[PDB]
């Protein structure tokens, strides 16, 4: 066991999934730090150094990392793999990114199994000496992720179908909402320039009052102020922060991809009174 195979990912969700597949034969590190906004992140010379010293670079694609392809052109002779191949996208519904793929596919546990398979194939291709370890680790982790779905589905099923309205800041929850039958209301369709402008807030407020939706949420890498503004003006309680674009730090409450799915579903369910 000389030097461990080095994997660099764009952001922390992929880092944790890939580190579960890598086990102890590879070290996986994220370019973005926990808590940092991932869509419009601006890479630094230090990021170039991290990617250039990698043996493999992983990214989401599906229009997530607006920075990645320009960044990756600086990187020489490091292979890359997009980890969303074979996932059927949901289009963004409005705004200047309307009609392109919603990137947040990892929020569907079923989609996470495809992430796992894509990361497995990439590690097996570019570090074939350890293919057996990658294959064994991916099969074990896919088992955990597959088993994850049923208790989450049952928990959210307790909410009456008619009242399944998921009101968030970014429209980052479309894939989770589809899996578990939530209608989707958000202050902005995808992180970009306009985030909490009028017209956005007033539409969401109208939807809330018409349907008496009991809770609204923010997310961990953006400002909670628009969501709190919405809850102040309506009957809706502020449900807290959901996790989608980033894990917490390893010593925080959301250190892993499994903990992120569990925490986000728990917080939603609690916002509805379980
Ligand atoms: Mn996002």
């Amino acid at each position: 066991t000389a030097k461990k195979f080095k994997v660099v990912t764009t952001f922390t969700i992929i880092q944790d999934i890939a580190q579960n597949i890598a086990g102890d034969v590879a070290v996986v590190e994220s370019i973005t730090k926990p808590g940092a906004e991932i869509h419009d992140y601006q890479p630094t010379p230090r990021d170039i150094v991290k990617a250039q010293s990698a043996d493999l670079i992983l990214w989401n694609g599906m229009n997530l990392e607006r920075w990645f392809e320009k960044f990756f052109e600086s990187i020489k002779d490091v292979p890359s793999a997009v980890v969303t191949a074979g996932i059927t996208p949901l289009p963004i519904r409005e705004g200047p990114y309307s009609g392109i793929a919603n990137p947040h596919a990892w929020m569907s546990p079923s989609n996470a199994l495809i992430y796992i398979e894509n990361i497995r194939k990439a590690l097996v291709e570019h570090d074939p000496a350890h293919a057996e370890t990658y294959n064994r680790n991916a099969q074990a982790y896919a088992e955990k992720i597959k088993a994850l779905d049923a208790p989450l589905r049952e928990r959210l099923s307790r909410i009456p179908a008619e009242q399944r309205w998921l009101v968030t800041s970014e429209g980052a929850f479309s894939y989770l909402a589809k899996d578990y039958g939530f209608k989707e209301v958000y202050l902005w369709p995808i992180n970009a320039e306009q985030q909490g402008i009028p017209q956005q807030v007033r539409h969401v407020i109208d939807i809330i009052r018409e349907n008496k939706i009991p809770v609204v949420f923010s997310e961990s890498t953006i400002s909670d102020k628009p969501a709190k503004q919405v809850s102040k003006e309506t009957g809706a309680q502020y449900g807290g922060v959901l996790y989608v674009d980033s894990l917490s730090g390893e010593k925080g409450p959301v250190p892993t991809y499994i903990s992120l799915i569990n925490m986000t579903v728990d917080t939603i369910a609690k916002g509805f009174g379980q």
